[PDB]
């Protein structure tokens, strides 16, 4: 297999900032300690790619969590705050595009890169949250 645009996400990452991450939990509907232990927490994030499968692991303080998933292809997934999920993810113009399903409830997680950081942008009902990751 060659290169796939994709492959600009794979690597190593640490979060370096976060904006209106404890709002989003909020509206999201994450308990006060899971927010308060959660809002702490500096992820690294594991980005590889083998064949179709994107993995997406999260290793942190707080939780240790993992995904693998195909584009286009929804799978269930438990978030590090215990929510049980149906999850679809996709690329949209460079943008990975992840769509979060539970209790007649959605939020959207954009995955993008921009100059030498991932950015991650997370939305629920108009709330957003901003994480900014540089290379580990
Ligand atoms: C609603 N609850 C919630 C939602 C998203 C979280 N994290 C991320 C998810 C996807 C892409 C990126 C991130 C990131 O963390 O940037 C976490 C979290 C996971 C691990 C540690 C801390 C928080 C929590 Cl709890």
């Amino acid at each position: 297999r060659g290169s796939h645009m994709c492959d600009a996400f794979v690597g190593t990452w640490k979060l370096v900032s976060s904006e209106n991450f404890d709002d989003y939990m909020k509206e999201v509907g994450v308990g006060f300690a899971t927010r308060k232990v959660a809002g702490m927490a500096k992820p690294n994030m594991i980005i590889s790619v083998n064949g179709d499968v994107i993995t997406i692991k999260s290793e942190s303080t707080f939780k240790n969590t993992e995904i693998s998933f195909i584009l286009g292809q929804e799978f269930d997934e438990v978030t590090a705050d215990d929510r049980k999920v149906k999850s679809t993810i996709t690329l949209d113009g460079g943008v990975l595009v992840h769509v979060q399903k539970w209790d007649g409830k959605s939020t959207t997680i954009k995955r993008k890169r921009e100059d030498d950081k991932l950015v991650v942008e997370c939305v629920m009902k108009g709330v957003t949250s901003t994480r900014v990751y540089e290379r580990a």
